[PDB]
């Protein structure tokens, strides 16, 4: 859900175009993402599971498994595979109209709000 997010429908953001320079932009859309992260066997991860691979828990209705919880889940190849539950992140992802009409979907971590000091790298890429 929007719980907890820190930028408004409306809201005039900075963040970098197709064309490498940064921009004032205005925020059109919103929308959350909740991804899981588990740890399978042989020692790699993923921090981007679809609640609904879970198959040993049914995630969407009850919520996410205990930290640390062995897990079952369904791959993205059909097969079934364990894993150990680590966390559950929801992230806000905003939609943004730029001046020309153009539009990008844009992560949390790479808009900056207007009150935000930008770095060095972006002062000197920002049209005005
Ligand atoms: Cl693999």
């Amino acid at each position: 859900s929007m719980l907890g997010a820190d930028v408004s429908l409306g809201q005039v953001v900075i963040t970098k175009n197709r064309n490498g320079l940064y921009y004032r932009c205005r925020v059109i859309g919103a929308a959350s993402q909740t991804c899981y992260e588990v740890n399978f066997d042989d020692g790699s991860y993923s921090d981007n599971l679809y609640p609904e691979s879970i198959t040993s828990r049914d995630c969407v209705q009850l919520g996410p498994p205990s930290e640390g919880e062995l897990v079952e889940l369904r791959w993205t190849d059909g097969n079934l595979y364990k894993a150990k539950f680590i966390s559950s992140v929801t992230s806000h992802i905003y939609q943004v109209e730029f001046e020309d009409g153009s539009q990008l979907t844009v992560k949390r971590g790479d808009i900056f709000t207007l009150e935000e000091e930008l770095p060095k790298r972006v002062r000197s890429r920002l049209s005005l």
